[PDB]
């Protein structure tokens, strides 16, 4: 069950708790690894000044089996 969710502890959502739209996110894009068997998406803070980013590793039936955030936010909520 926690293979299937909660699995990382860092994930782009808590416990669904958004007042609304607190995180602004826009799809990097995506690529193909490997043929479409594997493919990975890139993802980045859609909020102006920022360098936090994030990555996402998708495969056959979707799934994450890889994330990666690099980045800090100086306001957790919209302001
Ligand atoms: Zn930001």
């Amino acid at each position: 069950m926690s293979l299937q969710s909660g699995s990382e502890g860092n994930s782009p959502f808590i416990r669904e708790k958004v007042m609304e739209d607190g995180y602004n996110w826009r799809k990097y894009g995506q690529k193909l690894v490997k043929g479409n068997e594997f493919v990975r998406s890139y993802y980045r803070c859609t909020h102006p000044n920022c360098k936090a980013k994030k990555q996402l590793e998708r495969s056959a039936g979707g799934q994450v089996v890889d994330t990666v955030y690099f980045g800090e936010h100086d306001h957790p909520k919209p302001l």
